[PDB]
């Protein structure tokens, strides 16, 4: 859109003298008073430059894997939420490995994990049900917990209004199948399960409610969604053998 | 407030005619407008929606248990701070613990600590005093190292407007009397600090001061505010023997 | 249109902490806002819905049967209006009878007709015309009465702006050929004439004219506009026999 | 008004090259913007569209015949209403008739009443009293009922700020002097009276009051207002004989 | 509110001079220019004032009486309306007269009936269920006639946001308790079945559906709602003998 | 766009009463509104009519024709410009007149050329390069002169946005094919060279630069651009013979 | 208008205290105001002031001496123009001459033509015709050459909104009565012709049309219209002899 | 000004998370803002954008020569004018000639003048006299002939605000010292004088008085201006002989 995108008009001379299109001097007009009116806030932002906002990632840096791992469907009663997934330690890095690796490999470059998510899209199953959904969630656990199927609504996270709620699980406890920049190698689950210090602690116990004041059928998608950095060279792929 | 809360305006039939409130109609022509409004505006969302922004933790996700420790007075110099707590690491320890478990006992639910917050309540004790408040802080020492009593204001933290000032203590250093999630055991405090790998090492040294230049005699309440995320089951609390 | 249709944002975790889009808070902010600006002008709205509007019946209740009768083309002079209909009551409820019952039978379902209306599509002949079009019209007249072919403009019913004009024949006089919700039977047009009382009275004479200073030639499509309430069973058409 | 009504600026070449008047050209941008402004509201006007208003008819369709029948002068008690008159049915249609047949006659026209209106022209005795006028009516009563001077104020009609308050008596129950489109005819009142079905039922028991807190003399000019639709051909009236 | 009530300010005489409240000038200010701005638009006003709005009866004119019938509950499919009542006109007239009379009576006040009509007020059963209710209705059948339990949707009637509707039934047709103003006689049910022309014809057929996509269970309160204008004397109720 | 281009909303009569759309009212308001506004400002306009513009010729009066001679790429270095043609006269009248003819021939209808125009299409030779163009010319020179390949940039005519320049050589001094209106004749380049008084004078010498602080390679396409006036008959092309 | 034409308000003194009208400080505001809102928008103007706008020489310099020539009426066809005059040269300077001397003399002052215009005022010939008018003229042509007398709209000038256009003939090829400032001379139309050194070839050749789609009657004055520089000295008309 | 000249805000990485400064974001809002307040003005702009202005020549293309030639002071009555200069065609060219060439030699470059100017910069000789000042002038005048030294205003020129007035002396009967682009040649004013077709002829007699109703003395600084279009090689002066 903006279809003249700020190169409106022409020019041309008449004897000698020069001629500009009238709406390209009403921009110089505007853009000089939008400049203007930026210096009168110009201190508002020097101000407001005291402080930052955060990229979102998804709309942002790093590649974007989103390997879903099952669909599940709760009946959430009101000022209840429902548990989304119970596994032990060693079910949660079976299928963490399992599925990243087969959906991901071939891994032709190098590349680093910046941040691992716990995705939740969550879609109510009923039209006409005007609410909003809530979360709550546990990272680690004693391995021999398994997590209360329902509790009660008491200071969830509020999810966002398009339904999408991303829980990230942090380097700080947490194996990854590539902890930082490395080549990809032979790598199989076993070799990997014996690496992890704290298999069977760290496992997320997450929950879904609603703000709804009836029973509610939710469909909920649940993903591990990879935030890479790649570094693929800027080198072609030659059919072997090269040149 | 706003009473007729978007559902003003009736209906009615007048000879198969049909008849709306002039104010309901009034309202489909702002919203309408505002929607519009919100279009022409899209875009710009579209470029904000870019960025994100945290949410407050204390009007948020978590429970609000702030375990008070003591109260304290100073005089602080102008451009100076004065130190809040000089405690040990086995000190500080003894504290954290002692004052969370008394205070959170009976924990009858399971839980996990999202995290530990250092929080400074902070009041002028003179009236018409017009300043704001400031803070530093160290969070972990060198265990045979006490700070100094008084320090020069240097690029301190500036205390937001409400004089209350939170900070955190990362679980990548300190340990939780609950680090996850975990039902809770027979505990005691030299259980505790046995399992404290680095018990007299993290201990937060903090120190506030305030942007006056005349001398402030300042009161400060300190807590200990966990954000607790508490997994309590949807079940009712029987007397005994259920059933 | 507004595509993130007031849904936009999403929402993250990063170490425990809740992350929101910005432009979503955006939003929050503005709806907010619109409804704090709602709150000042709500008297205003309890004083306008003190008072109340007529829904576009060809826009709202009822279902649109559109009978068109017949073409005419007419030279309008000046401050002139000309007659568009001049028939007897005998001939005007054989062409209702007729062109309605024709053209919408089968009559698959009980129904009502809400209101019969004498409709006028008015285009002008020449381009570059800037008027518009005025009306004036009798229900009923003595039976022996004919209209003028041409008066003068005196206190006309201004069209509106699309130059459309529908002009009810109430149920206050006008035979109807299903007088209110029934059945639909075994009608020939002799048992319709022999059941209205008042055949020959009841007859629209309708006139037409312009705003404009010259001779006009102008275009009058005619149509009978039924606005029917239909009672159609929520069930299936079958096949005979039925099972 | 608005005096270069749209048609401002002129035109002139010089050596083969254009030029325009400069307000013109501003025109041009406002007119071009309003219609910018139109399109970004046309979707609310879409909306607005889908409701209705109603032509004043004193301002609009059909001539303007006031009939003038009586002044009348009240002492209004506080939350009272005077009865401003008590007629049989008989001799409201001795006046209605005799008074709209003297004062219109001669008919020169075919004409049609399009409704039949009870005018109240209110006007304040006293200067510096600020207060609205009210309204109660019957149309039709038992004949031998006749209304009490004096009722307290209950939900009365609160007439516009102009202080002209309009009642029609519909045609469904009260006889016209000529109760559609006719040739005017020789017209006693005696045959009129015993061509209404109802004579003595259908009278208009009209009473006024105001929003004052004081005794209010007031003063009430009464009319009948014809609204009628004249079919007056678009011919001469020539002296005799015609040719 | 507003509390000084535009009487806002005082004045004093200083050594012969006056001096007024700056407040009180700032109000001189504001209203001369309310009014300045009202001149401007005082020709939009002209052109608005050609076209008039209804006065919300239930807001206005008239004595509120709303005889509530009976309450039902409906399960309704999507895009389909069910049915209210389905009473024989023999069975409407004797609900209308009976609950009417039995809990307007002792009438002790001269009155007329403005409108008699039909109301609906819908709820909900189910919380967070974002819809509008849709209406359609026969005033009219044939007797023998008996409605459908549920029909599809086909250009209904689009209920207002407060869930109330109300649908009046013309003088022209429904035979009424008290027809115009009259004493309250000796009445009962037979004497007035006997004097309706049309009992078994003219009673009331209605539909309710919604706008959700779901079934929803939907609460239906029907009243009917009598607009009385009472002609109640301003005189006391003395305890007789009177004097 | 703007779809009821002003003609919006529809009218109908109920029971003679005459009904309009609410939307097309709302225009009523705005259109009178905005009249009013041009009221206010109808002053303002006097005083701006005071002065005109000069309309683009090549959105405007004459015909468009641009006879392309060829294309030329310049290394520009900064603060210079680079000469874009250095023809002789009788070199660049070889190059006007076979260009111009070859392209427009066969002229078939009467013609008069209002202004011959040196047109600069100008394109950067990089992306990323932020920067205006500049121009400089003389349009007659000693004939035995040439000019420098490269100048230095000294209060140039600043190109237009869209970065075409057009230069017009005036009837005083250059002549044309066809200098006024004239049916087209039998012509060839030596008897227009023989007519043209001063053959070898008037040759456009048209400089380039830029407004960058880097050498610019830049693509200079190069037309002239004649506006010609057509005086073309309302007359059918035949096939011969004609009838 | 603007009465108090910027000096409102009055001053005085009481008690050696100065007083000062409240409104006339309102001035004070607003006017430093104003030119505070000119100091912001200053740096605009200096980028507006790098640009120049034409005077409309009829409302500034120079005398308006319009000496019409005739009037004329066409028939134009849609997308066509009608030529106004097909003079020989002999036969426009015979005109030219004789219409401004005749109705010039006497030339009692000193005074140089600074422009020459051919003026048409254009006017529709019939009411509620909406369109405009449109130009294309020939200023010289060969002196055998007459134009057609219809032609087809290509790229015609648009003429103002006031339906007047000017057409300046230029001083480069156009002879004048009085080519420069001269005293007035002995002057018969012989002499004129035998000075003009083109007497044959300069003659303007005007067409109109309109933007109309329909056959539309036009009137077309025309006029020439003289813009003089007049030198009258500042010295009385004397009755001879002087002194 | 503008200091962060719309490079405000810088960006950071904590632990992977990208986050950039707000004040930054708010433009990122604003500018995305401002252009989609240019797409609903971008029509406007095309209208607009069918008109063009001119460009300020002495801000503007070409070099700014101001070759002064005298002051003077004269006494103005009201409305009238007084001549600033009377020169014989002669003693114009004298002074052109030789004011041009001692102030410009050495002309060291190639050089075309694109326009002649004659310059009035005009003053008030008291203060505290608010008016403007008016202008007249002939180009050219018999040579025998002198002008009024005093005339009446009629029509004139209204000067700018800043009190300068710039009149051109076209390239059509003027000769310039140089005519186009040409080397400077061995040249001397008797040369000059017999190249001049019409020395005698071509000579500015020019006017000024005022819009004040009282005489004042004003002063009238006169320059020639000269603008140029220079055409200096991009080569460096070398002191002899080179390399």
């Amino acid at each position: 859109s903006l279809r003249y995108s700020r190169h409106d008009g022409t020019s041309c001379v008449i004897d000698n003298h020069h001629l500009k299109s009238l709406g390209a001097v009403l921009n110089d007009v505007r853009r000089k008073k939008d400049r203007i009116r930026e210096a009168e806030y110009e201190p508002i932002i020097d101000i407001a430059d005291q402080y930052m906002v955060t990229e979102d990632p998804f709309r942002g840096p790093g590649k974007n894997v989103r390997i879903t791992l099952f669909k599940e469907i709760r009946r959430v009663h009101p000022d209840t939420m429902k548990l989304v997934c119970n596994w032990s330690g060693k079910e949660f890095l079976r299928e963490t490995w399992t599925r990243f690796i087969s959906e991901e490999f071939p891994i032709t470059t190098d590349q680093e994990i910046m941040d691992l998510w716990f995705e939740l899209q969550l879609r109510p199953m009923h039209p006409n049900r005007c609410y909003k959904f809530t979360m709550q969630y546990a990272l680690g656990a004693h391995p021999d917990y398994v997590a209360h199927d329902v509790i009660r609504q008491q200071d969830p996270y509020y999810v966002g209004p398009n339904n999408i709620e991303r829980i990230n699980l942090s380097k700080k406890g947490f194996a990854f199948p590539l902890t930082c920049l490395q080549s990809v190698y032979n790598d199989n689950f076993e070799r990997f399960f014996d690496d992890v210090l704290w298999p069977y602690f760290y496992r997320p116990l997450v929950y879904v409610g609603t703000t709804s004041a009836e029973i509610e059928e939710i469909m909920i998608e649940v993903s591990l969604l990879f935030k890479i950095k790649e570094f693929a060279p800027d080198v072609p792929l030659f059919t072997g053998p090269a040149y």
